[PDB]
Order: structure tokens, then sequence, then C-alpha cells
């Protein structure tokens, strides 16, 4: 698999390089996202843990279409803040229940090296 811990402080650089085939390597959850929410990458650790199909959910937005559970202040609003900001590096435990067993998850949001882009990384816990 590809060899990056969760929650690393240069997560970020290492992932910079990743196309969709080698995200899909790594022990964790993750999803990229721009600025309004709209699904770049996701990879199949993600699949795994929330049912969804990967090559489906990209393209829709992550708050209003996919993950309805996350539009709350507890976590829609610390990502809107960030992306105004252009600063985001925050990691709080969840829990995600839409359409799905419900399924406590540590969640990591953190600002790309691109851009104009942010990611969500998610482990269970």
């Amino acid at each position: 698999m590809e060899h990056v811990a969760f929650g690393s402080e240069d997560i970020e650089n290492t992932l910079a390089k990743m196309d969709d085939g080698q995200l899909d390597g790594l022990a964790f959850g993750a999803i990229q996202l721009d600025g309004d929410g709209n699904i770049l990458q996701y990879n199949a650790a993600e699949g795994d843990i929330t049912g969804r199909d990967p090559k489906q959910v990209i393209g829709k937005n992550f708050f209003k279409d996919v993950a309805p559970c996350t539009d709350s202040p507890e976590f829609y609003g610390k990502f809107k803040e960030g992306v105004a900001s252009g600063n985001l590096n925050t990691m709080f435990e969840y829990t995600f229940d839409y359409q799905m067993t419900p399924t406590k998850v540590k969640v990591h949001m953190k600002k790309a090296l691109s851009g104009d882009s942010y990611w969500v990384f998610v482990k269970r816990v």
C-alpha cells in the first residue's frame, strides 16, 4: 500500500504526487474537495467505510448531495470558514449516519498544496 500516516504534519506534500490510483492505496479515507465542496477525488478506503462507489460520487457536492449529515456548523461550518480564510487544519470526531449504519469516525480537514482545493481524511475510531 502507500505508506503515509493519518494526521501526518506534511500529508498535503505527500499527496500532491498521487493520481487516483495511488490515492486508492492509502490506509484511510481521502476525499479532495473544491472550495464549493464539490468532490474532485474519492478513494477506495473511503468507499469501504461509507459504502459509496467512488467513481459515482466524483462531481457531486459533498455537503448538499452526498453527506447531508455533515451540513452543520460542526463540519460544513468549519470547512467554509477555512476556505474563506485560505487556511484549514482541524481534526475532530463525527458520526456518519445518512442511509448507512451509524459509523463513528475521526475526520481531518486540511487545505491542499493546490490552488483552491481541500482534503477530508477519514478513519474509523
